[PDB]
């Protein structure tokens, strides 16, 4: 089991700036289509479940880039799943 | 239940001086992006409604934070709040 | 059959100011996702039609929050409703 | 069909003082985050539209005050639509 | 073939003050709740375009009004387009 | 024959605000699961013929609710419909 | 007899926010496929069909896993059953 | 058209003693806050600008009352207009 | 209801002197940057709207410090206010 | 109406000295801040218009005062409006 | 082979503003209904897609009018596409 | 293409005194309405933007009297452009 | 790659003046329509996020454009982008 | 971390004199139109937040202008800043 | 607290003589533009308010030359206030 | 680059006399409004800074006469500039 | 069969407001004489008996011509009649 | 049913103050001698009694009447009923 | 319907000084005879009931003009009358 | 079809002022000789029959020269006949 994996429904729920971390991933992991079709969502956790399906195909690289882009953009959400695990 | 959320509507209301607050929060809670995208709502209300939007990926730390913040901005809101309790 | 059932369509047409009726209720009756999804509807009547969708679930203490907060925000609408009745 | 409906675009185009109005409105009529809000508008133009949206919940005897407010601040606006009628 | 249906593009495209000749529809021919779900939209050609999708329940007497809305707000325009023809 | 089955496909064509009469049915005549079913349709001609689909069940009582819904709504479509017939 | 086979047909009417007891059973109950396919449906009702159509297979420790996402999201709904009971 | 409406630019440009031409309006024509606002501004230009301004509300009857004060004032201005005319 | 929120509107129209009050508050009741902020309005009605605007958060401590340093400048204003009521 | 409001524009065009009128205001009616703040002004129509700006909150018994203080220095103009009246 | 079948994938992958290009055909070679229901995709590639799947039908000319509508708004996109061919 | 077209970024950028051209636009070109929105924007530049935004509908008549308007204004901007054409 | 593709979330994150660069790619490379509809963003992240979902279409050339107008109006970002590379 | 960036609070509260810091920079860092955009703003808290809102793009080398321009302006807020650190 | 922050109002309405103080205070405190500015206000106490409004900077020692000021120029103003602490 | 725009902060700073230099702009180089409106600043530094604000639209010729202006009344000053180039 | 011939006795009996719809109707349909004839009757259901003995020449159009006279005068009477159909 | 027949013991006990309603009733519903014969009652209950023996002749107007005499008196006792509905 | 004929009772009943009106309309509207003979009657309301029996031959412009005549004689009950309609 | 050649007879009955359009036209499109005897005529709509006999040799762009001539004399007529069109 992955990170991203363990806390799915958490970073769906928690995460808010969203758009950063596409605009992060964008070219290296997401393309332009799946960018703005994840973008193209209302919601901000029907945003993150749409990247999250969008996320069957990467390798554990990628989840790594997503990994990144998470603890860039918000530190303490990455804290409070590392001490519920 | 934390102090922000318990008066959550009661901040979102009135609380005015917000840009303060939010100067005070730059750099170590909210991210340039964030707090310029806080900044962007036109009234008041409006912009304590998208810094809540923004708060759920923040520890008890940060909501300690904003706690320090707005204690400091409105010292008689906050007894009125703790009054309330 | 409820005041909000009744006058269902009458809420929905003339109720204005809705995201202060959002902030009374989230929380105590509306869930953060809940909430911000209803919120995420670009007219007021439509967010009062999403809100509405979302009021299934709600027992009758839940409808009387709704009363609670409606009564507050517009106690113009509310005794118009009733001399309806 | 009332005054203010009757001549909804003449009031919107010609209505000036609109701030006046708004302070004769506010607490009596006009909620603290409504009278701000169609505050935060900025042209009158503008501010009056926003008036109006905000017109949908009030009765009879809200429409009422608004047009004592109109009456005392703009007289001459007033004869004027009443001689169009 | 009418005239508001010839120039459609045209209209979409370059007609600016879109709010003024709403308040002009806004009553006579446009409901309350399509008055503002067309307003909902964000650019200028986007409100056109709605206000066009809302166009299709609309007799002959209705375009005639829209065109007469057309005509005191935009009379260069309207001029253009006749040139056209 | 009725009104709604003379000119059903002038009404799936050229009635626009759809959700306005749904929300004016709903309760006396459409059913909370039918009114989201219907709803829950992507354009509005859609949302019409799924109506439409929906009211085999309807007597001519319902028949007479949903053409007050739609003369209310679009008194002008209405009477382009009786001058075709 | 359980607790969601007991008020099936209520569970699947007056449950409304689907996708978030989804999340909550993705990985641990409902497999990848499985939970895309559910959330493939249109409505609601629709979903909560599916689900149950896929409840098949689930253990009373499954029904149990299911129970718990309610009750989390909506306490009301789960009162109003148990009254019925 | 009126006289005022006529020559607003030249009015507006080549008037210097506004101060005097306020003191003959107050009271009859312009409100106590209309006029301090009009007379808040810098530059006599600008007066005159946030006059016209205020000038829509006005009727024939204190469009008239302006052309007296301004008559008075500056006659020489008048003359100046009438011959362009 | 306090004294401050009853006539309102009157004190807005009817207090000139604002500079002084606001002196009188700044440090015990008005931030710097409030104090500053009230300060940069033009007109005198505007300066004190925006007061009004920044009294929101004020306890009823801070409401009867600005009564204090009204009835110090205007004991006049505030007898004729006594009088209304 | 006073005779104040009146002949206001009177009294700030042909009052002369005005120094001798604040001395006697000086203390029963004007604070030295608003006394010093009008005698600051350059010509003598200026600082009776500042006087005037500054008579807002004045009650009857003040205008009686500023009416005594006139009364006493230009009997004449005085009595050049009352028989205007 | 023509122009739009050959690119066909390069059209819909890289074509941007799609409601310029839309509001171009509609009238001439889309019918409302096709047009409303290729606007009702969410993502631009999705509305190529639906705007493709609706090109069946069109004749030699219509393939020529869609060209001229993607020559007008994307010069550089067509010019990018001859150069590959 | 026009003068006002062809160096739009360098009017924009260039033209200081804007209040003076739109004062020559106003009734002739510009609509009281579009005049004020336009004069609602805060810095030039901002002013010069909304002005174009505006520029859609006018014929080529109107090019013709906004291009008088600045030539009168601005002569030697004028020159500028010519010269770098 | 380009240079733009290359450091797209830098462009996006740390460029502020926007207007300027859209203005100067308006015409040459920004129809009206999309240049109003990147300026109808909010926030200048958004408004970048918007360009550059509108730059799809665009050729080398007009990447080349784009980069002038960025080199012109923050040459410091550019130079830190380049020692990024 | 910059010292404009460790002090950014401390700088937007405590700067006063403004123009001249932004004088100094003019030309030399700021362009003509953010310098104006900077400047438009009212309160000083306001021109200093929209100064860091435009510093985004600034390289190290501007950062030290602006400290240079400061240390120039206002040497003891710089010493109390050292201070601190 | 310091002594002048803590009389802030008293050194505001009764220090009279302002002029020598600033001159004692130029150079070593206050730039030139700044003691230009503060000395461009009309009224001593709008003066000294001018003065206060470019106290934020001044570390204590500059609150300390300033009382130093002051207690040369007004050494019984100075003891005033000593006996009111 | 000009000589004015190098030493721009060193002609906004040590320039005095303003008034002698607009008298000989006057005309030839400044509109009346445009003088009148540099003129209606406060200080002398904020005298040039609008000066300097309205120096946009001239071309080479009118920095030229500006120069001249300053020579003849500065010619110091304008030695000091040469001498820091 | 035409509307007027259906329900010919209902017009005879209920259309109240002759003169007007003969009006409508002389000249385009109506000789002076036919016309004079017709109104020489006594009562209006006498009036509409005689305008109904001089329909018989009236062709199709004519017919039209009455009806869309009728619908302009009597909305009311018109919808009553299509309902009774 | 009515409301005042609904809660007729609840009105008849919980009314206190009757004159005024009597007085707003009188002349408009109740004949002089009405009002004095039900006046005449001791305690208010009787009094309130004997109005509502009064009452049957009322029509459903009067009873309006009465109604709208008592939401202006106790509003909040109207409140208490509806909810009781 | 006019607006005289509307409150003709009103008009008859409530008018007083009669004379001063009958001057302004002689000559422009009311013979000499007629004037005398309207005059000749001895109570108010005799005569104002004498002038409507000389008002049928009076087009809509004499109504107009006795609307101008009672407009200024008695604005008040000309309110009165608006407010009733 | 030109739009001289659909309306002739329009044009011929309802145009007026013929000699400022021959004047507009003679030179460019009409011969001294033609205009001469055009002008020979006795009555206008002779003029204008004689003009049409000699439009005959004009071309395209003779006939968009007299639609400019008449467009500029007499826009309201213009405006009738394409209202006809």
């Amino acid at each position: 089991l992955h990170f991203v994996d363990q806390y799915r429904e958490q970073l769906i729920a928690r995460v808010t700036s969203v758009e950063v971390v596409l605009d992060k991933l964008h070219g290296q992991v997401l393309s332009q289509e799946q960018y703005e079709r994840v973008l193209a969502e209302n919601t901000r956790p029907s945003q993150m479940r749409k990247l999250f399906s969008l996320s069957q195909s990467w390798d554990r690289k990628c989840k790594d880039g997503l990994y990144q882009a998470l603890k860039e953009t918000h530190p303490h959400l990455i804290m409070e799943l590392w001490e519920k695990g």
